[PDB]
C-alpha cells in the first residue's frame, strides 16, 4: 500500500561538541506558525546567533551547512523583521548557570514548503548576531556572529 | 519573493564516531531511482546492516532513530525483494582494509514524497543484516543486525 505525501508536524535537531549538549525541537503549530523550544548547555553566559543554514551538509562539519536559509532573496535580519531570511532566528542567551532556555514561536520556518526545514542545519554561533544593522561588512549578510560553535540537521521527530 | 516546492535531487548522511568515519550522498536520478555512493573507514572487513530508520532523532544517539522507515507497512526484507520496507538497503561490506565502498541504487527510497528519506537516519549495524531470512525471531522486523554503531541525519546537500 501507497501513501500520498504526509507533513511531518514535528523536527528536532541535536548540538553535541566536546563541550555543548542541547536539543532542538520545533513543532508545527496553529496559524502556520512554529514553535521551537529547547536547551542548550555548555557556554557561558551571553548572547549567540543562532540560525537555519541552507544545507544539512556536516562532511565539512559546520562549515558545509553553508549560507542562511533564504529562499526568499532577502538580505540578513531581526526574527522580527520584513526583510529577513528564513533561517534568521536571532540570538539564543546563555544564562549565569551556563544553559540556554529556548521558547520561541517564528511566523516564517515551516516544517513543509519552499521555508521547509527538514534536512537543514541549526547553526549555533560563538558570538552575537547584529541584525544587520551594523556596518561590519558581513552583517547584512551573515548578521555577525563568529564562527560556528556547533551544528545539527534538523530530523523528524 | 515566494515559490512553489523545489525537491530536492541531493541529499547526504556522516557517520562520525570515535572510530568510525563515512559519507553518504543519495541523488536522485533518472526513472524514480536513487543512487546511493559513499565510503566508510573503521570496521574490521565483513558484511555490516545498512539502513534507513524512521526517525532523524539522535537525541537518545541511534536508539531515538526509532525503527525502519517503512511507510508501505511490510515487513524485512532484501533490497531486492518485494516484501521490503522502503529504509531496507541490506549490507554494507569492509574490506581488509577496514573500507566499505558504497555504491548502489535503490528504486524504493526517494528524495520526496511518501518514500522522501530527507530527516530521516541512515543507521549503520554492528554484525550483518539476515533479510528477514532467519528463524530469529527479530529477522521479520530488523533482519538481525545487532547494535547500531553508528548513525547520522540525512541532510539536504
Ligand atoms: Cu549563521
Ligand atoms: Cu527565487
Ligand atoms: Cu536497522
Ligand atoms: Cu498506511
Ligand atoms: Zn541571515
Ligand atoms: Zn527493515
Amino acid at each position: 500500500m501507497h501513501h500520498g505525501f504526509t507533513t511531518p508536524s514535528r523536527a528536532i535537531a541535536v548540538l553535541s561538541t566536546e563541550t555543548i549538549r542541547g536539543n532542538i525541537t520545533f513543532t508545527q503549530v496553529q496559524d502556520g506558525k512554529v514553535h521551537v523550544q529547547g536547551g542548550i548547555t555548555g557556554l557561558p553566559p551571553g548572547e549567540y546567533g543562532f540560525h537555519v543554514h541552507e544545507k544539512g551538509d556536516l562532511s565539512g562539519g559546520c562549515l558545509s551547512t553553508g549560507s542562511h536559509f533564504n529562499p526568499e532573496h532577502k538580505d540578513h535580519g531581526h526574527p522580527n523583521d520584513v526583510n529577513r531570511h528564513v533561517g534568521d532566528l536571532g540570538n539564543v542567551v546563555f544564562d549565569e548557570n551556563h544553559y540556554s532556555r529556548i521558547d520561541l514561536v517564528d511566523d516564517q520556518i515551516s516544517l513543509s514548503g519552499p521555508h521547509g526545514i527538514i534536512g537543514r542545519a541549526v547553526v549555533l554561533h560563538e558570538k552575537a548576531d547584529d541584525y544587520g544593522k551594523s556596518d561590519h561588512p558581513d552583517s547584512r549578510k551573515t548578521g555577525n556572529a563568529g564562527g560556528r560553535v556547533a551544528c545539527g540537521v534538523i530530523g523528524i521527530l
